[PDB]
């Protein structure tokens, strides 16, 4: 059994064309997933400029269509949201809890098998690659069952995706990566896909105060939104937001906040959350930066925690379903984060609107 | 002169009237506009000796000390019964609560106002937890006085003194509360109610209040509980309630439970609502002697009793009143009731039989 | 393949007996034992109402690896423990392999043993003790019982960390995370307490006070890594009279950590009663009795915790402590007094009722 | 009472020369100390190009010779380890604990209050600072009673005074700001005053594999006689430290060491830690920069603490008794550390001796 899948297909030359794939029946660890959603992050605009052919997508919900042998604890007609953890369970990494950071199977760690077999999805007849292990922007997918969460609830299937990045990554940054203390400040730079959902993170934590700073209005009436209390809107040719951390800290009584993120985007804003941050604080930097920058080492200076953290150090089986119940208890917000969802072939319509600054986040839908 | 009920060693109080004396150099004279009850002021008529009765208490600076340099006349303060020393082996630690020298409890004393500073017939008597808040006018230790620039009811920021500190702050300060965790609170009163707050505050995906009184199980839910189990008084060790929490639980039991039902008999109780390696947090403080079944601790279980939620006065009074001012702290809602000074017992018993969530005694 | 084995009765007896082991399925390997540990765990197991082949702490060879165990090879030297982890459930991720909710012979009693007519007596199958029954030429374990390990180090050393050294060592380490520099207090220098003493002297404790009945057991606690020593009277409820002593050694207030290995009920509570306000007491005995309690000495800040088998998380745990024997810092040839044939094992029992063995070790 | 010592100036110009300078009695808050031993660290080298002119000395220790009327805990003829915290105990860090970043008193992060007043110390009848409030290398030092904690041994005195700084910042980075844990690997970048002291907080932690990295093969043989494992010897031009990065690698099976401290004086080796770490690991940098560095930012990636700690948390109460209680038990080695003991008058030749490598610590002796 071979299906066929439309897909966008991004090809390295930094171009994405809709197309079809073929998609092969499981094998005995995988799990074809018909996908009802897929989100759109920042890091798939980045994939346009790596230098592969990849099935582009790495947000994505449905329903399990087949399974195979091994596979257990888990259904046809299944509604499942899929990870890209892939976790192999055993390693060095997944045994400190580290799953996210995978040794053998993570696609950024190990970049495999947490990748499905590569017969499995096909080209004009030529073995290609989901990205990040799933490639959610197409009809079916065929990936291993470590990426897939099943989870019995009507959530809405936009809802749903979105857990497979964005609102991971942010909300984990703040209480798996920072560990965020309640009545702590913290302080958000780029209320995004990303840190939108650092906001709903430092809001459900129990932050007093969350400073919202961003160069789009749009994107802080967002903020405001999803929870923040104070709103600073940066001037973009201010180099390092260190005028933005003057701000800060008048809103901190001189000191600054405890708990600053980065999630820019932009490269030479990597050391800014120090600006931010009192002495003793932590600074978490959510983008990854992976060029050469300049850094004042004087920001650095005097106990500031500071880490780059991979996918809100998620634990799928365990973090997502965390996240499923504080939606239902109303605490996460994500159906008012889907503002436009988007038929596969105005993806790029859907990009356009993610850096333009008019989306919480983009869904396409199937 | 103030007006202020003391306490008598024969178990009984009576409003009466003592002199204060005006400030010395680390002190301030504090005019009371509000004594928050607790508990323990009920359980301390037990106590052998008389005092100023109260430990939770709120007001304005009238007077202040020649040496007091945070502080002036007319600031708005709350009051707090650690009185922290800053220099003793807990102080810099951190554990302001257990400071060695100064506090009530673990020293009980430097910390408290000098004694002649309040005199009732002419023997001087002692402030209740160094501070006497159940007075017109008090005279403490500076260290028992933290400033607020807001302006916020005083009936609300009394409480502050003591059940909410002690509340939250087990679940923030000592338990340290994950978001997405499932917790229990034993007895949703003024601590337990604060506890739950803590819960829903620190991000708890689900809050199960087990109360034997309809009246708070509903003020629980109020204050942010997601699940009520009513207790019956003869579920020894509550271990009904248990298997009805566990069953909520998926098996297992809660991340976190919480014991504030101020009877000696349930001090293990939190373990029996808890997950192997979660974390049972008792927090009635019980000096009696009780039997445990150790099967109930077993397998990595984090008990711990802690002293009023940790508290550091001057660092977590100024977050509770920022989350207050947020909207994530509710108590304004938790004062059911005022009261004058005289109608005190009226006060006590409708905290003792439910009717009230916290009742605050006015100037 | 014949083993002889030693096979536990309900009544509370044992023989020497010979089992047949049957190959190993996909997820499981066949181990032949050079050393098998002792405790009084395995004399419990007498007690205990089941057929069992006994023995919980082991070390050996590889002599069969199933289809589906590619992680370890036939000659691969492997210690054994009795965690044997499912690393998939909700303990497991997060962290607590100790506390398996499916596999566990404490937690869960099953998965984690392996297939049951693997091991016969003659046609009734019967259960290794603990999921592992290491009191036997050659036993079937599932892989997760098997944590290989890289070093030419005694065997018999190597059967104690399967039990006494990681419960002690990491009661001290994961459970407490005792912090340098701090004061430590050992109830029981013995099986568990000397791997106590020896993580608090790893960990850096600056001062560490082994209290024990046994004269004999303190000075085997000095040389083992405390700093000072008292004698206590089993006529002292509680150890109040150690812990006014205890005081005295520790600038009024009490030590910073204390810990719970004497294997007596009545002194569940005695650690609180050695620590300062806001120190950690450590539990590491486990008592499934009720007992007193005077609540007073939970008061104020102290953590009160009972661990089992010191966190454990076998395959990081295990090669780290082979790693500080290596390094000299963690002894366990020292403790191993006296080895013995399994034919007489009633001798070990024996001189573990007596109190002249603090570990024994059978070796194949 | 105005005392004359003998002392060490540096003017701002890079230039030392040893000066007497009046020194005035005791204020209440304040003890005057006879410095019998002062050691040097590498900061002192550094104060010398401080445009300023100051007593220079931030380790040291004595015997009270006078006392202020407020201060009661100290009596004459005290055993006193200085200390250049001098914390204010209620400010918003010392209350978190952090009495070495205190926002009142400390010479780094705030003259201060915890600086003797300033008529007390003068040269040519113009008053001057001591540096890092405390200036140790003079024959009588003014200080706040703060800088004064006493111990009750009778530990040579040199011994005692390199705990004012180097023993305390490198031990304390481990134990304090790391909290390492036992079992774990470590990696020392650089093993002078500081990182000796990182190896002895390494071992007394219970640190399974220490592995020792330096330029100079007399310092690599130092940290073997305090508790280095392995031993690795890099090249100056090794930019990085890159391939010393590669040799640890393999030392901790691929992967990275779980910690890494640098203490190398040298800011392009700022980020270096990062390079000897696996992921989720904790990077330390003792040493601490002031200027802008270049850095890859694939070498902070991937859930790696770092942290530019101060003085090891030093609470010198707290940590000071500690350090001389692990002295008492064998496992703080410091008599051995005091590789040379000199006269005021050669202070060059014990910086030049600290700068080539030919001493563990060295001590002046008054
Ligand atoms: N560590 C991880 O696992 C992980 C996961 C997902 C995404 N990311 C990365 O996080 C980053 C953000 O992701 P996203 O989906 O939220 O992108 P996004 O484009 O949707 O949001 C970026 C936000 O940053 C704002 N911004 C840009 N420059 C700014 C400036 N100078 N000052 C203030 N705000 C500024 C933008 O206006 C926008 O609001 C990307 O780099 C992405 O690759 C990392
Ligand atoms: N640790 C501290 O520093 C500290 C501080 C303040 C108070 N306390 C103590 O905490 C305890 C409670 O404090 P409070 O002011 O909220 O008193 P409270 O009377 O308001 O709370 C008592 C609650 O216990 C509940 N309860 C009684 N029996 C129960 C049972 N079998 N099962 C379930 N619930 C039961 C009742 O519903 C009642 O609401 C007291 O012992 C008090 O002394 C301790
Ligand atoms: N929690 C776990 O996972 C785990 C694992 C292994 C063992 N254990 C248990 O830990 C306990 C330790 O037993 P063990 O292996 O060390 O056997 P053991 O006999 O060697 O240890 C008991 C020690 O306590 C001493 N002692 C007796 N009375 C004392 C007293 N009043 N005061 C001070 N010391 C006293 C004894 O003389 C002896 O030295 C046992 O109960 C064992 O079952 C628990
Ligand atoms: N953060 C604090 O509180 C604090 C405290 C004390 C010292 N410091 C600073 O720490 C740093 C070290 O202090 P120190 O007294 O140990 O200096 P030191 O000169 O005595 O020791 C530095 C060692 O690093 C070695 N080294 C130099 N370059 C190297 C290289 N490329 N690769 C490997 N090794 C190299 C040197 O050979 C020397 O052995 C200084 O910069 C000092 O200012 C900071
Ligand atoms: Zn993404
Ligand atoms: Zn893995
Ligand atoms: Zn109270
Ligand atoms: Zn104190
Ligand atoms: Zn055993
Ligand atoms: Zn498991
Ligand atoms: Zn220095
Ligand atoms: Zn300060």
């Amino acid at each position: 059994m071979s299906i066929i899948s439309k897909c966008a297909i991004a090809k390295g030359d930094g171009t994405f064309s809709i197309e079809t794939v073929q998609v092969e029946s499981p094998k005995a660890d995988e799990v074809l997933v018909k996908v009802k959603a897929a989100g759109l992050c920042h890091t798939d605009h980045d994939s346009l400029n790596w230098g592969k052919p990849i099935v582009m997508g790495h947000e994505g919900a449905g329903f399990v269509e087949q399974v195979g042998s091994a596979v257990t604890n888990l259904n046809v007609g299944d509604y499942v949201i899929l990870n890209w953890a892939t976790p192999c369970m055993t390693c060095f990494q997944c045994q400190e809890g580290n799953q996210h950071i995978c040794e053998s199977n993570s696609p950024v760690t190990a970049g495999t098998p947490g990748h499905a077999h590569l017969e499995g999805t096909t080209w004009n007849d030529t073995p290609i690659e989901r990205s990040f292990n799933i490639g959610t922007l197409s009809e079916y997918t065929l990936v291993k069952a470590s990426a897939c969460v099943k989870i019995e609830t009507n959530m809405p299937m936009p809802s749903a995706s979105i857990i497979s990045c964005g609102v991971m990554t942010g909300y984990g940054s703040v209480v798996n990566s920072a560990k965020l203390q309640a009545g702590s400040s913290a302080v958000v730079l780029g209320t995004g896909g990303v840190g939108l959902n650092v906001i709903q993170g430092a809001r459900i934590s129990g932050a007093a105060k969350i400073i919202a700073i961003d160069i789009n209005q749009e994107r802080l009436d967002m903020a405001l939104q999803f929870g923040a209390t104070h709103t600073i809107l940066a001037d973009k040719n201010d180099i390092g937001l260190l005028k933005a951390s003057e701000d800060v800290k008048k809103l901190t009584n001189g000191r600054g906040a405890d708990y600053a993120f980065e999630c820019t985007a932009i490269p030479a804003l990597g050391a800014a959350p120090l600006a931010m941050i009192r002495n003793a604080g932590t600074a978490v930097q959510v983008s990854g930066i992976e060029e050469e920058i300049t850094i004042d080492m004087r920001l650095f200076e005097w106990d500031k925690i500071y880490i780059n953290p991979l996918y809100g150090k998620c634990r799928p089986q365990v973090d997502f379903p965390k996240l499923v119940s504080l939606y239902e208890k109303g605490d996460l917000m994500l159906d008012e984060m889907i503002t436009r969802t988007y038929p596969l072939e105005n993806l790029q319509q859907a990009f356009d609107d993610m850096l333009t600054g008019k989306n919480a986040k983009g869904v396409i839908i199937f």
